[PDB]
């Protein structure tokens, strides 16, 4: 509640830890940034189809298809769904190291200190200078979508979120959403000809839904002395496990009875006739046969692109760990990308060191569901006889080297016994929460965000600069204006609950330290010139038993 | 409560709409028909095996196998589970147009005005005439199965339901159920020989269960003045979504940052280095790569017949939309039936125009889970390099044209990220509700009925004519009788709740109108001669956002 | 209640639907726009006569007479009486599709965020630049006319209403009213000479009434922090029927007794001696003779221009449907405009696609009162004898081809038995309400607006910019000023009640859909370049029985 020269709101980027008697803590992490808003290019909405030329015009690249249809709005999106907005590299270490599981509690946010200004270039065409002046009666438009009537676009994907540096100002993107279209692109190989390609794209204007912010939801017109607050929100969603499960399918159970070695250089051995009980098939009991409570993880066709009614698209399995340094004894033959891995491309605003673009490919440390793909093999019989993959009188199976398509590349072993893990949070760039799709069958996991809202997610927040007109305006498709921009302050608070992990074991545990695992430590702190980069860190570190 | 000349019950086929303050309505739709019952052929039960000759005796047709074992009862089934029993073409339009979701509430039914009669042919063998007389002390037998001890046979499949014309009388079928058998039929191609076929069918009389209506459940003997009522029933089941989701996997999310076109004939373009954040694999961010909340729909082996311990049978995926008119730019190569489609064969009683048989193949308008099958392709690496399908030093994947069996015909991409939709109600012929199978793992959807009873479904209802004997009866396997038939009135009431869809968008929505979409409008209304046909209409029409 | 940097009021363009237990709903549709006001040209009032030259100076065109007298005020009119201000194309569809009748409830409106500014051109005459600055102590003048002392000018005619685009700013016109004059223009044909024309126009300054806003009604002087509100208003007027009556005079009643056809290609026939009862005149009973409850619609002289004491003017009958595509079998001979039709000319502000002007001629779908004019004929006797139109011993009548003037062009059949319908609402351009003329005999309908206020209508609203003076002012007829303009926000809320139509019939009804009836669907949604047009739609669509 202030005027021209009275400020609203304050800057709090701190974090807090409130411990409780029952062995849990509450983490209050609040964040505040200065945002730079700029006027839209056109007053109205646009439905514009787009495509990538090199994908449709060359035979082999159908995986490059960008062809779609979207609608631009004269509105900008204020989104903080990434981790790196809320908490620092030290906060991440501290949560992962002592944490067992965490859950979301509440979210609230507001804007204040709006301060619009105008820019006017003057002088001769040789020396042109712009002057800046507060326009005190100018208005900025702001609204939040509650009841979630608009399409839901998370901005953590595509890296549009508020910036990660607490001491720098930030930019917002312009909001947009898809509009219905039809697409078909034929499959072609490095053989044949480009005149054989058929691409079909048509925007469907009868079926599509066209939303406008103005008629959907109410808007607050706010001048310099005004502020806007959402009022508070309460999450309802699943808890997230912070421990890494080292166990695989093969490590679940009671291990067999063995004879211990007498010498330090020696191996244990399993005596024949010490092999007893349950297994799958007809064979002696071996570590491969043993009946176990469930299978961990599953095979999935990779990488397999599915052609929807609009465009090709990819069907992933959850991401899993890739063996990194196995001292020679590696999987000899591996592909460019192996276990469902994910990459991110980000820029300076999101924690790159400089104005260039940076790329990072994630390798999770989750060991459980991971499948070395070259070692799969099929056996027509369980009998435990030597495998013969040559075509003839004795053909008892096939191996991933024999028919790679059938075994290595396109198995699907999903079934009733399978159990999988979400790859967990990813810092700074990961998405915190996501709404659930509205369908008869729901998914069992989401591809990125660890949290899934059971009820409606927190509503999306939009801003724009109201038009500022000269004296000659007649209502016409095009008209002169006054160049105007706004800089406002954003503040938000996210509350989470964490339970503390008690010491579970005798030997010393592996935690998240400095100078080796993450990298050179000097690379994450400021420079002589003031430069640093945000460490890209994995969500789960301290091991735990899954069964 | 009436005698010989006092009627019981009344005719109400009307529908009602009761609106509520909270934006929902109650739909009371009740239906009444005159049913013609005829005496059974044999007094007793029969366990009769059957087969189709042309399937076992020719090499290539194993998909024609009709071979099974059933038991005939001297009882008829009164079933109204189809939509077309309850409500008119205008009621269907009105529900779909303004409706958002609907749920079932209650069901009740009764029979009245029983009126049995006898028929006796007399006269010379040249001119033979039959006379008709009320037999006032004759009895009709009626019972309903509550507690659901008998096998559950829905009659909407096989088209045995009460007729769809409000102004015509109806027929009931004779009730029957399966009895255990063993079956094996070997697979043979258009090559080789018919002496190579081996068909095995044996009814198993030790294991099978044999039910008789008389000893399972109590029966009401009712004369002309008598009536019978079930007493009312209350559904517990899932709600059904009435909107069509236009979105696919590829339309879910925030669309990319693009450069808008300057000209009306022009396309948007995605600038390099404007490509940021999350995706699957190692490549630049493209519409195919982008990480999305979930995958919509899944690949499934089609059409794949599985051989159970009795007979072959087919494993479907849910039905989805087939691209119809795409202006040339179609999927070039498509099969006789493509996306899990379903057909129905029906007759005059169920809304055909005349005494012939009619066939209709359903095409749903649900766009979401549909998969154009010819566009699938596999990539051994995510690197985004040109695809090479020729065998040699560089083989980076395969396409649906390269190995159609592996890619097009027999993929299974089901997994943790998948989400699907039920194809929704179908009018007039669709099944309204279904009981759930009693198993450790339940299904996630049912193949036809939109509603799944959590508790026991409404009990099935049976009728028969009691035997009417001449004077010479001694208890013997075969005996003379008096020819007798009954005509009774059936009445039922189904209550449903619907929530009203508020206007969600700016542009004009697509609703269900006349004269174009359905067809010629003159074809659905009576003729000079009194003839009409029931429009076959899809359940969901007004689009909505799934995410 | 705010100052320089404190905003007043908020932006709400949303619509709402509140359903009720009795089967009606309340529609709250509120609208908000940014208005650009500019300073008047002259401080004072003007009484200026005008004329069109080409009408008085050429023989044949007396229908082009523009000659009148008006008075300009230094005031602008803020009017929202058009439909297209309040609600979107989807709202229109939704009301017409499920609505039966609607009535008006209340109206309220206010202005806020006034922000005046000044413009000053500076620099050399080669490069002249204007600068813009807030003048914080400047005042805008605003008043509303309650008690309705001023002449009532609806602005929906002449297309002066606030614009139809929710996301664009708007312009207001300058208010003006008629001042008494005398006019006579002689009738002349394409024959004779222009020296025979006599035009007489004299403004009458003794009789005429001269109103000034300043002395009639009080005015509020408001600066930037000020706002103005009218306080609310309550309609009292007639209800409006939303259904289209398909029936004509000839379809009202019990149809005759006929013999049905045996064949599908065949026609029913009316047996002689099956013709019984009431009719008009002496003849057998035919569909033309039958006594009916009333006559629907009436003949009227068209097009007939009446010369008032000032100028010629036209006497319309209500507009009715024109047969469009009748497959050949059309009315062979039709005029440029046939059944009392109406056109509208509108510009970009009111929903044209671009800066050009657009024209649309309305064809109502109301079938009832429409009269095909070429088929009228007169019979001197009712006897049913063959009509003879040749002059001689047997002349029993005349036909529209025989004497078109007497029969086709100048009949008036209005009388005691006649019944007519208003053509209903028209979107976006139609007028919502109108005040009733103050006379001994009132009209039975109004030409455009569906609603007629019984009490006083809502008062008209006026704005102007107060004069902003330089330092040299002495009171003189002409003086220097400071160039000043204002941009204010307008907000209003209109409440309506609608009753919901229950399903009335068996066959599928015709509703308002997309892609065919209205036109190309892509034409009503934004473009690649952001362009769209407002569909011009008719008020009544779902048929209903008038009797």
């Amino acid at each position: 509640a202030g005027g021209v020269g009275v400020s609203t709101g304050d800057f709090d980027n701190t974090t807090l830890w409130d411990f409780h008697e029952d062995g849990t803590a509450t983490i209050t992490c609040n964040s505040t940034r200065l945002v730079h808003l700029t006027r839209p290019d056109s007053l109205d909405y646009k439905i514009i189809p787009t495509q990538n030329n090199t994908a449709v015009q060359t035979v082999g690249h159908m995986m490059d298809d960008d062809n779609h249809t979207q609608v631009l709005t004269p509105w900008s999106l204020v989104d903080c769904n990434a981790w790196g907005v809320w908490l620092s590299p030290h906060d991440w270490q501290h949560i992962m190291n002592i944490g067992e599981e965490l859950e979301l509690l509440s979210l609230e946010q507001e804007v204040f200190n709006v301060t619009l200004k105008t820019a006017t270039e003057t002088g001769p065409p040789e020396s042109r200078i712009t002057m800046y002046n507060n326009d005190l009666t100018a208005v900025m438009m702001i609204t939040t979508d509650t009841n979630n009537q608009l399409p839901y676009t998370p901005a953590a994907i595509r890296s549009e979120t508020l910036g990660f540096y607490p001491w720098r100002p930030t930019v917002v993107p312009r909001w947009r959403y898809y509009f219905d279209w039809d697409r078909f692109l034929s499959v072609t190989s490095s053989s044949d000809q480009s005149t054989s390609i058929i691409n079909h794209s048509s925007t469907q204007s009868a079926i599509g839904q066209f939303f406008v912010i103005e008629t959907q939801l109410p808007i607050a017109l706010l001048r310099t002395g005004d502020s806007y607050a959402t009022g508070g929100y309460k999450f309802d969603c699943n808890k997230v496990n912070l421990g890494r499960h080292w166990q695989t399918t093969r490590s679940l159970g009671l291990p067999p009875k063995i004879e211990p070695p007498t010498s330090e250089s020696a191996l244990g051995t399993i005596n024949q006739n010490a092999r007893l009980a349950w297994r799958w098939g007809i064979n002696d009991v071996h570590e491969t046969n043993v009946v176990r409570p469930c299978t961990a993880g599953y095979n999935h066709p990779e990488w397999f692109y599915t052609h929807t009614l609009e465009g090709p698209a990819i069907d992933p399995a959850p991401p899993t760990s890739i063996p990194s340094n196995w001292g020679g004894g590696t999987p000899p033959d591996t592909r460019a990308s192996s276990h469902n891995q994910q990459r991110i491309t980000y820029n300076y605003n999101h924690g790159n060191k400089d104005e260039n673009l940076n790329n990072f490919s994630l390798n999770p440390n989750n060991i459980e569901g991971s499948i070395i793909n070259q070692g799969n093999f099929l056996s027509y019989e369980g009998n435990g006889q030597q495998i013969n993959t040559t075509a003839g009188v004795a053909k008892n199976g096939e191996t991933a080297t024999s028919d790679p398509n059938l075994v290595r590349y396109m198995p699907n072993t999903y079934g009733v016994y399978t159990a999988v893990d979400h790859q967990g949070p990813v810092y700074p760039h990961g998405q915190i929460w996501d709404k659930q799709i509205h369908t008869d069958k729901k998914p069992e996991l989401h591809c990125l965000a660890p949290f899934t809202c059971k009820n409606n997610p927190p509503g999306q927040m939009f801003v724009r600069i109201a038009p500022n007109l000269t004296d000659t305006f007649n209502a016409t498709p095009t008209f002169s204006e006054i160049i105007t921009y706004a800089d406002f302050w954003w503040k938000g608070t996210l509350k989470m609950k964490i339970k503390l992990r008690p010491p579970h074991q005798w030997n010393i545990a592996t935690v998240l330290g400095a100078a080796v695992n993450i990298g050179d430590a000097a690379r994450f702190v400021p420079n002589r010139l003031g430069q640093l980069e945000f460490p890209v860190i994995n969500g789960r570190i301290v091991p735990s038993t899954v069964y």
